[PDB]
């Protein structure tokens, strides 16, 4: 009865996310983009969209492409979460809206490692120094996100409590504007509980790692927030290329 809901909640985010922590773990040793030459030799092949312009552009077109692609595997993932799908339609959308890029950059960690990390479906490697390298402001995107990954990754946690943490993070109750505020706390008290005796049970030579896990979340929070203001510059110095549409909503003036 709390096992079963910690069943459910992995067997919908195996089902629901293309890429996974033992899939990634696997993989990371393919391709490698580490200069201009071999960006370009990747697009060639593995990213078919801008298909020129400006490479920092083309790179994190690429990206938020991806981010994309995990928001809406976050929205088949929260309805799958049970209690989710009944609550007010408005309370689903406000609670996705405020939490899949706490969930991002968590499940980010998983195709990162110290060196960089995969793209396009697992079929590229961007390396962290090349990223590094990129023309300011663009340069200083996903270094915060290296720094928030090395960190939890050291945890070592699998996808069994991967997959609840990223629930937690969803079924937050003080998000701003919700209307059954009374039993997304009930929801998120109970996922927050089988967390706890998962990680007991899972990793019971580490008593500190469900401490550690909710200053993760505290780290996320800041993070996001951070992004968002970053992404909000780049908007304003540079626009030979554009945000996405979906991504320009979730930041205005969210945080
Ligand atoms: C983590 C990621 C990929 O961060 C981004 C960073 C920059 C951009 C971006 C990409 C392309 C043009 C932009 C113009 C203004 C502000 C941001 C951009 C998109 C996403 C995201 O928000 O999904």
């Amino acid at each position: 009865d709390l096992k079963s809901l910690a069943k459910r909640i992995y067997e919908a985010y195996l089902k629901n996310f293309n890429m996974n922590k033992v899939k990634a773990r696997v993989i990371l040793s393919p391709f490698v983009i580490h200069d201009m030459e071999t960006l370009c030799m990747a697009e060639k092949t593995l990213v078919a969209k801008l298909v020129n312009k400006e490479a920092e552009v083309r790179i994190f077109h690429c990206c938020q492409c991806t981010s994309v692609e995990t928001v809406t595997e976050l929205t088949e993932f929260a309805k799958a979460i049970p209690g989710f799908a009944n609550l007010d339609l408005n309370d689903q959308v406000t609670l996705l809206k405020y939490g899949v890029y706490e969930a991002i950059f968590a499940m980010l960690s998983s195709v990162m490692n110290k060196d960089g990390m995969l793209v396009a479906y697992g079929n590229g490697f961007i390396t962290r120094e090349f990223l590094k390298s990129l023309r300011k402001p663009f340069c200083d995107i996903m270094e915060p996100k290296f720094d928030f990954a090395m960190k939890f990754n050291a945890l070592e946690l699998d996808d069994s409590d991967i997959s609840l943490f990223v629930a937690a993070i969803i079924c937050c109750g003080d998000r701003p504007g919700l209307l059954n505020v009374g039993h997304i706390e009930k929801m998120q008290e109970g996922i927050v509980h089988v967390l706890r005796l998962h990680l007991q049970s899972n990793h019971p030579d580490d008593i500190f790692l469900f401490p550690k896990l909710l200053q993760k979340m505290a780290d996320l929070r800041q993070l996001v927030t951070e992004h968002a203001q970053l992404v909000q510059i780049i908007k304003k110095t540079e626009s030979d290329a554009a945000l996405h549409p979906l991504l320009q909503e979730i930041y205005r003036d969210m945080y």
